[PDB]
């Protein structure tokens, strides 16, 4: 059986070809001590480990939109996921990876040279993410728009035949956002600057965030009442109000601005590329808009997706989002379809192909 | 039962001798996809196929001004005819196969080596399009000027008899139209330039084109008012509204030199055509003047073709035109009754005539 | 009933002797197809037949200058005419033929071959044919001028007697007046070259030509006026208009030099005839010179030749030309006459008189 | 000095008198811009003018078939040969012109009007052509068949008398094997459709083209190997390459019917007017047959026409073709000799005459 | 003294007809703040102002494609091109604007409105840019093929006169060129999204560039070592290196494919656009094809194209390809040129003109 491992910025999946789930779910993290120990202790701690100890560990994601930045606790996260959540030898089975498009070269050729010469794989693949997602949604014509924690892209696809010239990316998603509800936090007086308490953030945004239909028309909802109010308990029992922040928090996504980005929204940019395909695919993008990853499971924004494409399509358009319940594995479950399928077999770059092609092979 | 195959440059037209109508009616292109496909789909896609898959294809004639330029896609669009839509074995029927006048003499021996030698159809014969018209109206005397989609040829015909010195063709057909209506769409600002895009703006012309009585006093209508103004809406919702360019369009039938062509209209080509019979045979062609195929399907044009040879004819001969509201088929409905006659069963070229006389034969 | 057929070089006329009309008249011509035949046809056109559809045919004469030239089209001509036109068995009837004098021995052989032995006629007699005209006007004595499409002649008649040493034969005559029609008319332009537009050339000539009384003096009254001029309207509606060549056309019979001809012009071929003759009869053939033919129904020609034969004759002679209007017929209106008389029954030339003495019975 | 002008239908050859050759020889074309002048040009162009630059011209040709059809252009024509070919005066030189018999009355009467209210010449003659081919040839006696780009005719003479009943004028001449040679080159698949395009097939036959001895056995040659095959370099660089067409096209000067045509060869046409003369003196015309004109400079054309004529004379007469190397001026060059005769110079017509006589004293 | 206004896509050039060079010659974008001001600033920066400023801006270039998307900013652009960059006032000289070919009606009809009721220009007029570039280069013949930031177009010229029918526009120029090495660079690791980060990326196009040869060899080169890479220092002073991208980049001009597009390359382009004229033209295009606009300014383009043409042409033409070092300022050269011909200045537009006519007199 394959190994699946999707790797985003923010999470690692893991698990066998065939599943229906991940059999790993855990941050991208290593944590290293920032302190002295005094009791006569591993040096390093890595995902679920270090978010329960991170009160003493400074975090780091080895991953930064979508490009490793230290492939030595790149290593770590692949080792504990191999031996310590999957608990199996990765010199037996095939591994597929996952990656964003418009990444660079040598990040995918480092991803071959480890899995080859460090844990030895016998074959191996690495698929664009926002073509697992359309597997799993059971569609060969469609526009997926992925948005992770570090990445944000769109790949439309037509009866399997992909638009590259028309895949767009952006470098604004989850971890933009958390950043940017740190920042506005600090209007009610509350100061999160630790990468333990931006650990907290992100646990605020995925439990209070949600995306408004109207924004203009919340934001006078949230000045003239407190029906929008929430109450969150930190860790040591504090407990901390948020109101208009629910909805402006997750705004940036259509509203770059909101972070000083010069890029267009989410919903601008996945009509931008569907106006970059032919004419007379259009309408099937239209109709198949599918929307994956974590950043995408916001309280209404299908909801909100559908009106602004709306409003930018011509009238006779029909525009359907297709948001799963399930669509933050969308990526995993895609991929552990394609593993899966017979006619996929032979796409494998076996370990003797990297031997005599180098590692140009993978692209 | 014998098989009718009408395949000119822009349609292919097929059926069985004795029917009324073609059974088979597909644009007479070949698609290949000019992406790269990422789903784990045919190499290529004919007629039909190719059309509504368009998007993602470039689309190919192998027919162009009535001459074979790729006979690798010729015959895909045979066997596609045969096999996928007509249904049966072409080694059990003669094939009755159409052709335009003046046509290179290697492109008729091609059409035979390859129903004898790739299909083994059992007989085989080849006629020319205009007479097979005059077939179609039950008359014995008359001048058919036909117009498809790559030519424009006038054959005149006495008592059954053919004048072969009085026969013209012109290069100028439905393909010109649709060429030179994208040219002057950009005149409102609508870009059409992918052969994808060249079928839309086809589809266009066969629907919003006309010709107009008086060209001048048209354009001196549609430039004080908007009630020439009609619009289209596009694959993908767009709404675009054109005026002039209606009757613009197929004026060029008739003032080749929008086109930038020296040669003369189709009007002052079947006057000439008709001028270079016999004296005593002109008084019978000038009330028999039949039109056949698919661009002299434009509302209006036998009204302008009448008003436009009777200023050239004496003022004593009765100009008559001829146009059944069935002529897009008129080259097939004859062909389909000149192959069910008895006296017609001696005309074949079977097979042992083609191995014993070689491709001669068919000239 | 006896069949009477006078067949000159340019019209058949048939019918039964004591009739006072023929009731077969039709050109002499056999026309072949000089195209190609594309409809799925006779072989050759006889007469009326030919005359119509003569727009794609070559017309031919197997009759030329009163001497048959093609005996195979000449029995289509008298196949044409019994089976067709008359509509009776020959092999029943008594044939009555006519044939101009001086004419070669072998033609009336051939005519009398092929009456006994491709037609199976019970008798047969021919006539002269200028015999014949002075029948049709019940006189016994006078000179008779006829002249037809081939031949012009003179036949001395006096009480019953034939001068044959007088007769004279001009092979001047009307396919002579139609050959310098044809060359005069390019004077104004007017191309006439086809066998098909010499038909046309002799229509214009026996609708508009006429004998001018004084030569001179018209072609200065044409000259200085249009009151001459007359228009013509051609099968494909074009229009002519001729002025001289009206009567600069039928000058040629009274001046052959106008054909390059050294011979005489009818009036002084007829005086010379006379002038052959004896003194004693000179002046009963100057009161009884007959018309005949075609080529003597122009208008003003037995004017022109009174006043022509009265400046030759003494001025003590009575000059009287006896132009009947029915002398277009005077031939065949004489033999009809001729085999309705119970005087001829002795005359005739029975099968068994053929069988006996061979071909040379009719000389 | 006098000024000899042979103006056919496709070429001016212009001289003086005296001289053995025109001085100035040119395509007898107007060409006209048929696009739109953008850079800030003549309105029309002239002879090897409109000949150079006929890439942006449409060629008009002011004689067709021996007759002026535009008088302005061929006003035109002859003002670009006296002021800028010759550059001479044409108010001080007598001109010699010519035309081809049988033509309308019309087309000398005005060429004289022009030579005299439009150039002010001071006298002026038209001549006949084939009159002065035999001056060329230096001969008294002969039968000449001269054949142009317009007109084909035969002119026998005898002893200085012209037999004018004996002319003989057919409209089959080089403009007709050019455009048949256009209409059989579309077997190999060659187009050539402008004017321009004309103006190359006419230099393709030139110089590729010839007259087979026997047809039928030259057919059966070029269809057994390719010895016959020559390659021409059209103006862009592209090759053609062609076979039987070299010598089917000049086959149709001596069977017509390749051309519809249902007149006579030209070997059929110089015996019918030999025939036509006295039984006296074909014996002479004969043994002087002269050829003549741009359209007998096939090769082979002189062995063809003897063999052709030997077949049809009696056997006993002595067939000679004169066919001299310089026969494409003989017209010039015999109107060259005629002009510089001392008894010719009262046979020119002053301009005195011309105004006292009218137009008529040209006739 | 008139002006002489160039203004494509990407650059304004404005001069004086008679100058050798354009006095101002800057972007021709309009910049406004995306920030807020805090310091107690113009609300809008155009050409090298922006271009300064550009870290606090949002470019916007109103010209897309030769077409005017922004008419209120292609003012601001016109009246900082009179007032500041050339300080002059427009209403004292007339003004020569320039404008691709196959252009909406409607954006040349505004350009005169503009110009006319905004800047009170005394006379006006709109050429064509490759029409102008074949005066800068002192010719009446030859394809001009003129490509600048927006548009690719040829126009072919022959002896002053346009082939309007032959003229061909690709949407490809140095716009996708920018955007594609903005494509490309991201496999380096390096992101350039913003508006400003464009302007680095075609300043990086403009240093390092080049077109290859052979493309395949020159891949093969710079995968074998390194001596195709370059560094540039970026305005933050950090240094990137590319290799391949050099050559990759303006490998789109030959190969639209890399954009995803189904259009032909420059080269088959320009061949096209010879081969839809005439024949006998061909040879002089051949000759003297010329370069034009910025996106010729690569090293190496003439070579290549000088390749690819002789490949496709006959082997008997001579390809030149005339690629000026001027060429960059082609277009305005010849606008000088012409708005200083005497017989130019009847072709102005003036103000009277137009009230009369309206603003169809400008078409
Ligand atoms: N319920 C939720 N609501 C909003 N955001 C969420 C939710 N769950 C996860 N996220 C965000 O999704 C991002 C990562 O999503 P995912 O696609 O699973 O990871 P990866 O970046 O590895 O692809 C994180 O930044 C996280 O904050
Ligand atoms: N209703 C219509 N009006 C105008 N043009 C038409 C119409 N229908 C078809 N055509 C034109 O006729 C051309 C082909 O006609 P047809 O004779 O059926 O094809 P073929 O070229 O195979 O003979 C095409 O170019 C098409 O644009
Ligand atoms: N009305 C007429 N006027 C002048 N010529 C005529 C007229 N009718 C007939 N002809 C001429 O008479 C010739 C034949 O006359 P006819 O004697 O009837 O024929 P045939 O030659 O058989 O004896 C034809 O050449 C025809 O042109
Ligand atoms: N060498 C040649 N071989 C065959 N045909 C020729 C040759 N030279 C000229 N011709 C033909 O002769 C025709 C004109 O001949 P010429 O008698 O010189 O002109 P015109 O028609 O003015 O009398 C043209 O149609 C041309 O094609
Ligand atoms: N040296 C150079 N090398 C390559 N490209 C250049 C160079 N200089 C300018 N360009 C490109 O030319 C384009 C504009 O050229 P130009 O014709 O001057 O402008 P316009 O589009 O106004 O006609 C720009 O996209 C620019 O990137
Ligand atoms: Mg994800
Ligand atoms: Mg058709
Ligand atoms: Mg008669
Ligand atoms: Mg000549
Ligand atoms: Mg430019």
């Amino acid at each position: 059986a394959a190994l699946v491992v999707d790797n985003g910025s923010g999470m690692c999946k893991a698990g066998f070809a065939g599943d229906d789930a991940p059999r790993a779910v855990f941050p991208s993290i290593v944590g290293r001590p920032r302190h002295q120990g005094v009791m006569v202790q591993k040096d390093s701690y890595v995902g679920d480990e270090a978010q329960s100890k991170r009160g003493i560990l400074t975090l780091k994601y080895p991953i930064e939109h979508g490009i490793v930045t230290n492939w030595d606790d790149m290593e770590k996260i692949w080792h504990h996921t191999f031996y310590n959540e999957l608990r199996v030898a990765p010199e037996e089975h095939p591994v597929l990876l996952t990656e964003a498009p418009l990444n660079p070269k040598a990040n995918r050729e480092k991803m071959t040279q480890i899995m080859f010469e460090t844990f030895n794989t016998p074959a191996m693949y690495v698929a664009i993410q926002a073509v697992l997602s359309l597997y799993a949604s059971g569609r060969t014509t469609g526009i997926v728009m992925d948005s992770g924690d570090g990445v944000t892209h769109t790949v439309p696809i037509y009866e399997g035949y992909a638009l590259p010239h028309a895949i767009l990316r952006l470098d604004l998603a989850g971890w933009d956002l958390t950043d940017y509800l740190m920042k506005i936090l600090t209007e009610r007086g509350y100061s999160f600057t630790t990468t333990a308490e931006r650990e907290i953030v992100r646990d605020i945004k995925e439990k209070l965030c949600y995306v408004a239909l109207d924004f203009e028309q919340e934001m006078a909802t949230a000045a003239s009442s407190s029906s929008l109010e929430k109450s969150y308990e930190l860790p040591d029992g504090q407990v901390i109000t948020i109101g208009n922040e629910r909805f402006r928090c997750p705004e940036a996504l259509f509203q770059p601005s909101f972070l000083g980005m010069e890029s267009a929204g989410i919903h601008e940019t996945t009509f931008n590329s569907i106006m970059k395909c032919d004419v007379d695919i259009r309408k099937d993008l239209y109709a198949n808009t599918v929307l994956s990853g974590g950043t995408t499971m916001y309280p209404g924004i299908a909801d909100r997706m559908q009106k602004e494409i709306t409003a930018l399509a011509p009238s006779t358009m029909k525009i359907k989002i297709i948001a799963p319940p399930e669509r933050k594995y969308s990526v995993w479950i895609g991929g552990s379809i394609l593993a899966s399928l017979s006619t996929f077999q032979q796409m494998w770059i076996s370990k003797q192909e990297y031997d005599e092609s180098g590692p140009s092979i993978v692209h």
